């Protein structure tokens, strides 16, 4: 049944014909388990680590590799032990990365699995083939079945309750929407059919806990059916897209397929003479062998194996720097995503609020005398619910007994309430027991002393609950009319130790309005016109004033009707019971926002994040609040830009998408709105983080770009949810986005820095390759640069000082390019600069090098034909193009050029004489390091016969470095150019 909610229980037992008494048959069961399936969520579809591993070698680089991984092993096998080195580190590289994300998919969790957390493993149901319960499993149980629910037992199914074998039902239904008290349940049907669970007052939701009574039911529905099934599947559906840096991995692999592919032909058609060349010849056998260790270098050359382990290591420090500011982040991905977000949308009560309740205003009615009329205004102080207050009237201490309004009002506060107080010795401090807004009431009654009773010298324990136990003594409650949201109040039945009374509290909308008396001290008033006029009046001037409170209207039913002639089940009935009331006065508390919240909005402001407030207060106050922390100007207008549940409703999907990009406030939202909020967000191309704390909640985390759980939420929702807020202040949100900020402008940095090194070390390589020189780089010696020597100096470069303007910036837009325009001409010039300056430094010892043999160019473009001992050549050893010298050359130029450009990487477009280098200590430290490392492969004697090394002499150096260090001067002068032009 999917609206068992509005059907009767005879018309539930007439759906699926089922006695409440015998249960189903076996044959029922048998016919209801092939239609609905079992009572269980679809299991996950787990990956197998081979089909991680598939994954791991589904990117184009990465396959990349794998082949010039492979064409290095057929070229050491046909070729010295350290031949197969090459092969060997290059497959490490791909085996750790793999190994690497296996352990990354192992560590996360699934939110769909956590929602089997509430699915309990048994359950007790009645069928026809016994006559006593049977607790059978869960997953067994079908639609139609007649199952008993009691105290501890978790629901396994939704189920419409037919008959409370207890005297009330308590349902803890906390998993859906989070820490909140117990609801009663009752049997009589709900009207309405597309009513949302709140108001499902016959419904028994699976997952849910009994917190007292027992009760018999039906099972309405079951599996993926139910409430909790039904949010499974909204996840399950949700697709996260790719962080844009993941996107651009995506871009930078498909375009430098293109890259590599088109040198392959520039090469080919740059040695197109080779055609002309003669057949006989054994070169061919060594030039096949020549382009293909060119091509193994040419992709080594082209990727960069060192970026991912400095980007996945700066996201992982910056997480445990967001710890230390209650910001837990789960998914290192998502911290760019974090510096992007546009809309921030909140919840109010427990993150721009504290959630402690207290009342600050109240007001009894003073005189009644025709169109006259006057009140009394009062203001407590105290702001906890300590009962350490003063009762205030024009700023002035008075004793609450004097005023008989007030002894009739606290007599209300301390009846017609479920909560209470208690102190805690482990804190020194009193905690809430309840609702916050009931506790309040508490605490406001100890405040007032009504009865004048002595308390000075009784116990802060004694203290918490000392002047309601006192006016608990004089009534005797009865029964309670919980509070509905029909009528918006609850009501208490009292009687003393002079008739029963009834003491009303709720909404004032509401309440007033069946009101037919007022209460003027002790007597009693007829409501009329200029009274109800300035009661409510003051109802506006409180809930949308500055003081922005939430009022509450107190009345009492004097003449309440006969016990027997009322019906304590019927939930519908209880605001008729509630009539013909005398109004009492009104209390008006406040949820105060937090210190931090209203600089917070500020700054979203100045970053261009626009924040949109949710609550559960009507329209007036929801506004009133916003205008208090912020979110709106306290004279700017607000027509259009603020809904709520009906409003947002009663708007057509076109109108309603248009709301969402001008609206900044919605109040008392129904459920499925705050995923479609986000949904109109993301149509605008908004980046949208999203509150919440319950599986309610749950599908609309996943949707929004930025799920954020609470501390104190729900497991599901933080399993949801792209980070945590430990505290559930509002102000963490920005402080996480603000650091996420913070952390790509260093991030942009670096992969700049290291992937202009890729690009200069391809010119180098094309250069070898269309001169026909010898490797003046090697694939190991590149994999060491660009895993150490670079990934040094670019890990130091992700802790450079932000800007002092992070703040001050809209966010960045997803599409923006990390090299375009004039830096894309900057690195074609820095990268053709390393490309020409490490070849031309292994072809200075190998031509114009004292300490090296002189050689003709021809001879080292035609350097394979030396074996020919040709006249051509001078009978010079032919080892000597093999020399390992001239690659020292153009490895030292490389190294050392990367240093300088890692310090022309502190700033994009700044000079170094306006920001100097030693801004940033750990730049300079790590280039120490890297140069030290640089030394220890070249005179360490395992390492240079591994990288085919051998040490430069002091002289060697000097050349080194007048080559090197024009990078710093050619970068200048483009950072020249940008700056002034
Ligand atoms: C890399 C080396 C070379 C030689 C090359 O071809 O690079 C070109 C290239 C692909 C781009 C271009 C480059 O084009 C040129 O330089 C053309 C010059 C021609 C000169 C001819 C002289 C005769 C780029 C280089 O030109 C310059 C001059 O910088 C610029 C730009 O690139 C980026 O912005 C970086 C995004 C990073 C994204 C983040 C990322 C992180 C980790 C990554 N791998 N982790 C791995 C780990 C393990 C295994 C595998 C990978 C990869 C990326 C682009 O145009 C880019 O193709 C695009 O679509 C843009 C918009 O991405
Ligand atoms: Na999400």
């Amino acid at each position: 049944m999917e609206a068992a909610h509005s059907k009767s229980t005879e018309e539930c037992l007439a759906y699926f014909g089922v006695s409440e008494t015998t249960g189903l048959t076996p044959d029922q069961v048998k016919r209801h388990l092939e239609k609905y399936g079992h009572n269980e969520l679809p299991a996950e579809e787990g990956k197998s680590l081979w089909e991680l591993v598939i994954e791991q070698f589904e990117d184009l680089l990465v396959r990349i590799l794998l082949l010039a991984a492979c064409i290095s092993f057929v070229l050491a096998w046909f070729e010295t032990i350290t031949a197969f080195v090459e092969p060997f580190v290059i497959l490490l590289i791909l085996i750790a990365n793999a190994i690497v994300g296996v352990w990354q998919e192992r560590n996360a969790e699934n939110a769909i699995e956590a929602l089997k957390e509430y699915e309990p493993e048994m359950g007790k149901v009645y069928r026809a083939d016994r006559k006593s319960v049977q607790r059978i499993k869960a997953r067994d149980i079908v639609p139609g079945d007649i199952v008993e629910v009691a105290v501890g037992d978790k629901v396994p199914a939704d189920i419409r309750i037919l008959s409370i074998k207890s005297t009330t039902l308590r349902v803890d239904q906390s998993i859906l929407t989070g820490e909140s008290v117990s609801v009663i349940k009752h049997t009589e049907p709900v009207p309405d059919p597309r009513a949302v669970n709140q108001d499902k007052k016959n419904m028994l939701f699976s997952g849910t806990n009994i917190a007292a009574g027992k009760a018999l039911g039906i099972v309405a529905t079951t599996g993926v059916s139910t409430e909790i099934g039904k949010i499974r599947d909204q996840m399950a559906a949700t697709e996260q897209d790719k962080t844009p840096l993941q996107q651009k991995l995506d871009e930078f692999g498909e375009q430098l397929s293109k890259v590599i592919s088109l040198i392959c032909v520039a090469v080919w058609l740059i040695n197109i003479g080779h055609f002309n060349d003669p057949v006989h010849g054994g070169s061919w056998i060594r030039g096949a062998i020549y382009y293909f260790k060119i091509a193994v270098a040419l992709a080594v050359a082209a990727i960069p194996e060192g970026l991912p382990a400095v980007i996945t290591t700066c996201l992982a420090l910056g997480t445990r720097r967001m710890a230390k500011k209650n910001a837990i982040v789960r998914s290192l991905p998502s911290v760019e995503t974090l510096g992007c977000t546009s809309v921030i949308c909140s919840d109010k009560t427990g993150t721009l609020t504290t959630n402690q309740m207290s009342v600050c205003k109240m007001f009894i009615i003073d005189k009644v005398d025709g169109d006259f009329c006057s009140l009394n205004e009062f203001s407590i102080t105290g702001s906890t619910y300590a009962p350490e207050g003063e009762v205030l009237k024009n700023d002035k201490p008075i004793r609450s007994g004097q005023f008989d309004g007030l002894v009739e009002l606290a007599t209300i506060c301390a009846l017609c309430n479920d909560s209470s107080l208690d102190f805690n010795e482990t804190k020194g401090v009193y905690e809430k027991v309840g609702e916050a807004t009931e506790t309040a009431l508490t605490t406001l009654v100890e405040k007032m002393n009504v009865f004048n009773t002595e308390v000075r010298n009784l116990s802060k324990v004694e203290r918490a609950n000392a002047c309601n136990s006192v006016i608990r003594q004089l009534m005797k409650k009865e029964f309670t009319l919980e509070f509905s949201r029909d009528r918006k109040s609850m009501s208490v039945y009292c009687s003393p130790a002079v008739g029963n009374k009834m003491f009303v509290k709720g909404a004032p909308e509401g309440v007033i309005d069946r009101c037919n008396y007022v209460r003027v001290g002790t007597t009693r008033v007829p409501m009329t016109g200029p009274v109800k006029e300035k009661i409510l009046s003051v109802i506006k001037e409180w809930g949308t004033g500055r003081d922005t409170l939430r009022c509450l209207a107190l009345a009492t039913r004097d003449t309440p009707p006969k016990r027997e002639e009322m019906v304590l089940d019927d939930s519908s009935r209880f605001m008729e019971y509630e009539t013909d009331l005398t109004f009492v006065g009104v209390v008006g508390m406040l949820d105060p926002p937090r210190k931090e919240v209203m600089g917070s909005i500020q700054l979203c402001r100045d970053a261009g994040i626009r924040v949109i407030m949710i609550t559960g207060d009507n329209k007036g106050t929801a506004i009133a609040i916003c205008r208090r922390i912020g979110i709106f100007g306290e004279n700017e207008e607000v027509a259009d830009r603020a809904y709520t549940g009906r409003e947002f409703d009663d708007l057509p999907l076109a109108e309603q998408r248009e709301a969402c990009r001008r609206a900044c406030c919605f109040a008392r939202v129904e459920p499925s709105h705050k995923s479609k909020i986000v949904e109109y967000l993301q149509s605008y191309d908004e980046i949208t983080a999203m509150t919440g704390d319950g599986v309610n909640d749950a599908p609309a985390l996943k949707k929004a770009e930025i799920g954020i759980a609470m501390g104190s939420g729900t497991a599901v929702a933080k399993t949801a949810s792209e980070m945590v807020l430990a505290d559930d202040n509002f102000s963490t949100i920005v402080a996480a986005v603000e650091e996420g900020r913070a952390i790509y402008n260093n991030m942009k940095q670096f992969i700049r820095y290291l992937i202009s090194s890729n690009v200069g070390e391809v010119v180098c390589i094309f250069l070898t390759a269309a001169l026909g020189l010898p490797e003046a780089l090697i694939p190991v010696q590149l994999l060491w640069v660009n895993l150490v020597t670079d990934g040094l100096p670019a890990t130091a470069l992700g802790f450079n000082p932000p800007d002092l303007d992070i703040m001050d910036r809209p966010p960045r837009s997803p599409k923006e390019p990390l090299i375009s325009g004039w830096l894309f001409f900057r690195y074609m010039a820095i990268g053709g600069y390393v490309g020409a300056a490490t070849v031309g430094a292994a072809a200075w010892w190998f031509m114009y090098a004292e300490d090296g043999p002189g050689v003709t160019y021809h001879q080292l473009t035609h350097f394979m034909q030396c074996t020919e001992d040709h006249p051509h050549f001078e009978g010079l050893d032919c080892e000597i193009f093999e020399a390992p010298e001239p690659m020292t050359m153009a490895l030292s130029v490389l190294v050392t050029i990367e240093m300088c450009n890692a310090l022309n990487s502190l700033s994009e477009n700044q000079s170094l004489m306006r920001m100097p280098p030693w801004v940033n200590i750990w730049l300079l430290g790590s280039i120490c390091l890297s140069m030290s490392l640089h030394f220890l492969i070249l005179y360490v004697d395992p390492l240079p016969m591994i990288f085919k090394l051998k040490a430069l002499d002091l002289t060697q150096w000097l050349m080194v470095l007048k080559i090197s260090l024009p990078v710093i001067g050619l970068d200048e002068i483009l950072k020249f150019i940008a700056r002034n032009y």
